DNA sequence: ATTTTGTAGCTACTTATACAAAATTCAGGAAAATTTTTCTGTATAATGGGAGCTGTCACGGATGCA
């Protein structure tokens, strides 16, 4: 839990978005994660992506 | 044949009363003491702020219009 806890990262913030302010599309695998951000990773609750 | 029962009895004898001032304390007052809260001034000169946020909606309006 704590790898994946520092190696997380994230999109929200001060600087980023809220999750209200931003919906759907924004939350998804664009294709370049690939390589990138485990796509299979992710809370859900809203925080979905 | 004493003993317990008596009866005819009191006196002692002791509650009972009620008052009662005396205590005897208590409360409140009054300060008065003082602690805490307020009030006021201040002289070179001084003359527009902060922020950012930037990804729905709807609708009805949208007057505004060209």
């Amino acid at each position: 839990a704590e790898l994946t806890h520092k190696r997380r990262l994230s999109a929200l913030g001060p600087g980023g978005l809220t999750r209200e302010r931003a919906g759907f599309a924004v939350r998804d695998i664009h294709p370049s994660h690939y390589g990138r951000i485990c796509p299979i990773e992710t809370p859900e609750g809203p925080n979905a992506g």
